[PDB]
């Protein structure tokens, strides 16, 4: 399991948590020195438990699929909550089995469905460590509209930061003040699968991408990523989605 405590959190301790989250995910190989997540994992071992505590020290446990860093659901006190999707249904066979009841959220976990539920695109939802405190607090007691927003914050501050050092850094800058995510953040989030695939295909193409990946950079400019010498690959991305799962 991994844990994170908002009380006393600072950029350094958040960065530590994110490192621990990345290190909790298994891989047998690296591709251009980036850990390649497994194609598949059998049974219960497929799910990592991330214990999160708000500033007041109340906690939720979040279940994360170690093959794709997707959040399946979470436990708040004696009640479990899972997305309305086959993968999370499965997860519910293995995790939080002693919850007194299980709620299926009225939406799947994809960004587009969460945004609709939350009533706003994530461009307009501030993120940061205080937003994460708020999100944990929201999730402690069921409210599906509010939870959609809290889940968007939760996903981006945990899984997306684990995937991209740049997003980790964004959150670090938002340690004590939330701000909407930069376009670059959105762009990386949206491109993780595509980036992951091209990086894997580049191996056999001398580090060159079969299809270039268009992103938004730190300056708010469009950039075209063609090969593994880009900073996106050498410095930013930290985990690759197996092409088996694309
Ligand atoms: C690879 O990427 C670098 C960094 O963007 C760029 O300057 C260079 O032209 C590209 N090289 C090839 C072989 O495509
Ligand atoms: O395809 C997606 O996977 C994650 C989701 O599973 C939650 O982690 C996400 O946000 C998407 O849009």
């Amino acid at each position: 399991d991994v844990s994170f405590r908002l009380s006393g959190a600072d950029p350094s301790s958040y960065g530590m948590f994110i490192k621990d989250l990345r290190n909790a995910l298994p891989h047998t190989e690296k591709v251009y020195n980036i850990p390649l997540l497994l194609p598949s994992v059998s049974g219960a071992g497929r799910y990592l438990l991330m214990h999160l505590f708000n500033y007041d020290g109340n906690t939720i446990t979040v279940a994360v699929d170690v093959t794709n860093v997707y959040i399946m659901g979470y436990l708040a006190l004696t009640t479990s909550y899972f997305f309305n999707e086959p993968a999370a249904d499965l997860a519910s066979q293995y995790v939080f089995r002693s919850a007194r009841r299980k709620i299926t959220l009225p939406y799947s976990g994809n960004y587009e469905r969460l945004q609709i539920a939350a009533g706003k695109p994530r461009e307009k939802i501030p993120i940061g460590l205080p937003a994460l405190d708020t999100a944990i607090s929201t999730l402690l007691h069921y409210d599906s509209t509010a939870a959609a927003g809290a889940l968007l914050v939760l996903i981006q501050t945990t899984a997306e930061a684990a995937r991209f050092k740049y997003i980790e850094q964004q959150i670090q800058e938002r340690a004590y003040r939330d701000e909407v995510p930069s376009s670059a953040t959105i762009s990386l989030e949206n491109s993780w699968s595509g980036l992951s695939k091209q990086i894997q295909l580049a191996q056999g193409n001398n580090g060159v991408f079969r299809t270039p990946t268009v992103l938004v950079d730190s300056k708010g400019n469009r950039v075209q990523i063609t090969n593994v010498t880009s900073n996106v690959v050498t410095s930013n991305i930290q985990l690759l989605l197996n092409t088996k799962n694309i």
